């Protein structure tokens, strides 16, 4: 058999800062992946990065790259009912802002760091199983070129996404769900072109919302609302450009550097939350827990305080031998988890067209953005949301 | 004919006030009533006013009972999910109040002046119809003991609430209507008892929604949600007293004084606002134009506000010859009433239990509540709200 101290479960931004965190700590660890690492590189996924998670990069040892090409904002746009408003973030906060760096980019980081200082990942690990989880020597097995190898450890992280294993190795009547599947998916074109705007441009029009989003200073991403029928076949780059055009303001439209497509892809928008977040010696983190819909930038700054709690209670465990501390992990994780869900619930309903919407909730929904971005309280509400509440001790 | 300068449809509060404001002005109105004197006196409705009504109580004249018997209020509790959390509301809006003085008291203030001035009030006006509002020379029909009377005038306000004729004399097709019904309604005890606070107290319980107000030291005011389908001759005083205990902090039922009831009553929860508010010689004000559901206590506030828009503009068209800035009105009225009516239904969302809610809806609901009494940018929206955002200019 392996044998290691955590077992983790997949190689996306949870896993792996977790193991980096852990390796650099001293605490044994080993990464088993279905994928292989460019399968997992190709996924394009977040752009914006709360504080705590360039932190977090920083204390993995990881950030040098998105030290150098990382972009800081101190604002956002929220553009609607033939407005324009600048939320101030860095004012409105008290002095915090956000950092633009692809996830493929703090992916590869931390794969590159993982690499270099010789810690374990098994790519192509088929089958993952998860064993034993009630006990003091839990195990995971899987099939590498189709021999069946078994990993001991003393603890398990379910890094492995929404539709993971790791939490189906969890009698569902030990877990509660609470979800909400939105009416529309975001239409996503990332190009090599000049961003738009220094900042980002969030866009409630009657046609339906649109985002002008960045990864540098040669490199963008928008995205447009699609209802769930439609197929990423139906849409050119051109028809993208277009339909883009026509969402925003024109002295915006009139500036948009187009480009062909380097990724192209339809995202449901869904909201989910798993109670409680573990199960014996197996904790979830992330995406296996918990979904946003992208309005509000949050997932991969939700893993990040998920993988910073796990990785704390850890060092209790294995420095201190306070593994009773681990009890607490969920309790922590759900309390920050529900706040921001709570935001990207806010966002995404202020900011899409819903279908079979009535006359009362269109007046609500532009009142609700007249008012929040009208009021010193309101817009302070927006700007501590999307820079991120603080971690808890 | 009779002949004035503004006919008042309706001696409710934004009746009497008006005539009260333009009779002091020294514009010449008439106040015709369907109802008798006693029969308005009999309504209980609002018990808190923001500074906005109190000042313009001041203004009319008709303040001095409300300066003895009114009760500032300088803070407000949401009791939920076991919490107690009270909003300072002085602190939070920057210094601002609100008054508790019962509507009933209002009224009969404005109603004992109006009769002490001699202003006109014809009470039992039957089958009010408005005539001519395009016109230079409009004029209002109505019956008093079967004789049909004329009554010519310049302006004609509409302050004949939700069912009055008022709203029925401008062309549906000049209209747009928005309205959201809520699946339940308040049932309402009105006793004289001393209150179980100093302060009001919403809670959101799992069995409902109840509320502790007030009107003096001697009088208090309890509020339960209940089904539409309930009817107030199934509710004994005994059967209210307990299920508002049931739904209290076991502290605050251990000290309630109970007592027989002076009023009972439940009231439909409603959101409904018309655009626009006027017509030709004709203006809407208060619940002929717009109606809140009372958990915001915005109601007779937005009447207020109504009432103190046109008395000014009205004030503009006779002393300065400037009539042509009553074309205003409504675009002026509607920015304050759509921020009330957003505040009254996020109050209605946050505080209700509503049917056939699922498990995400009640996470959010919770999660809603502890956001905002958890975050000084939070509690300063909901304190900013409560005592009212500031009249426009
Ligand atoms: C359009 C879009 C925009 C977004 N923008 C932002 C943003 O700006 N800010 C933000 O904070 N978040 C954003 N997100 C969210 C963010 O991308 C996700 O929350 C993030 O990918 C979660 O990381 P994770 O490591 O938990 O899960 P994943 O990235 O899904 O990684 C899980 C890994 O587990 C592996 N795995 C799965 N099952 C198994 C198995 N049985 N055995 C072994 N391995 C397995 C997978 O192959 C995968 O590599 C966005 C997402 C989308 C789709
Ligand atoms: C349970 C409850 C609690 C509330 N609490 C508060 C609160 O705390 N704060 C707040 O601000 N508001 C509150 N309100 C709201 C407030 O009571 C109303 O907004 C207020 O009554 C509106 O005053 P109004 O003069 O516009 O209309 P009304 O009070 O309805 O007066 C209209 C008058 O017009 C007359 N009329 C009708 N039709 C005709 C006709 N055809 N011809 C002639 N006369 C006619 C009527 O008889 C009546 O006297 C509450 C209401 C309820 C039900
Ligand atoms: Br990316
Ligand atoms: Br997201
Ligand atoms: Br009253
Ligand atoms: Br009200």
């Amino acid at each position: 058999h392996m044998k290691t101290q955590v077992a983790i479960i997949g190689a996306g931004p949870s896993g792996l800062l977790l193991g980096q965190l852990l390796h650099k700590a001293g605490i044994d660890n080993v990464i088993l992946e279905r994928q292989t690492p460019d399968y997992v590189l190709g996924r394009i996924r977040a752009g914006v990065l709360e504080q705590g998670m360039v932190d977090l990069l920083r204390e993995a040892g990881v950030d040098r790259r998105m030290a150098r090409d990382g972009l800081v904002h101190e604002g956002v746009e929220i553009a609607f009912a033939g407005q324009r408003r600048r939320i101030d973030l860095k004012r409105l906060s008290g002095g915090k802002t956000v950092t633009v760096y692809g996830q493929t980019e703090v992916t590869r980081d931390l794969m590159e760091a993982r690499e270099a200082c010789g810690a374990t990942t098994v790519y192509q690990a088929a089958e993952v199983r998860l064993h034993d989880l009630q006990g003091e020597r839990p195990y995971v097995t899987f099939e590498r070129d189709g021999e069946r190898l078994r990993l001991d450890c003393d603890y398990i992280a379910g890094c492995d996404g929404f539709h993971g294993i790791s939490r189906q190795s969890i009698p569902a009547e030990r877990l509660k769900v609470f979800e909400r599947v939105y009416p529309f998916g975001w239409l996503g074109l990332l190009a090599d072109t000049p961003p738009v705007s220094h900042e980002l441009i969030y866009a409630n029009h009657p046609r339906g919302f649109a985002l002008c989003s960045q990864r540098s200073a040669t490199r963008s991403r928008y995205y447009v609302q699609v209802p769930l029928s439609e197929k990423v076949e139906d849409w050119s780059d051109e028809r993208f450009w277009t339909e883009l055009k026509a969402r925003l303001p024109s002295e915006v439209a009139e500036k948009l550097v187009t480009g062909p497509s380097l990724e192209k892809s339809i995202a449901p928008l869904r909201s989910f939350v798993v109670e409680p977040m573990q199960h014996g010696r197996l904790f979830l983190a992330g995406d296996a827990a918990h979904i946003v819909p992208p309005t509000g930038a949050k997932g991969l700054n939700l893993a990040a305080s998920d993988v910073s709690t796990l990785y704390r209670l850890l060092l209790k465990a294995y420095r201190e031998g306070r593994g009773e501390l681990l009890e607490r992990y969920s309790a922590i994780c759900l309390r920050r988890i529900w706040k921001a869900e709570r935001f990207s619930w806010w966002m995404t309903s202020v900011l899409h067209r819903f279908p079979d919407t009535d006359a009362f909730s269109q007046r609500i929904q532009q009142t609700e953005l007249e008012y929040y971005l009208g009021s010193e309280a309101g817009l302070a509400t927006i700007a501590e949301n999307f820079v991120g509440l603080p971690y808890e001790e």
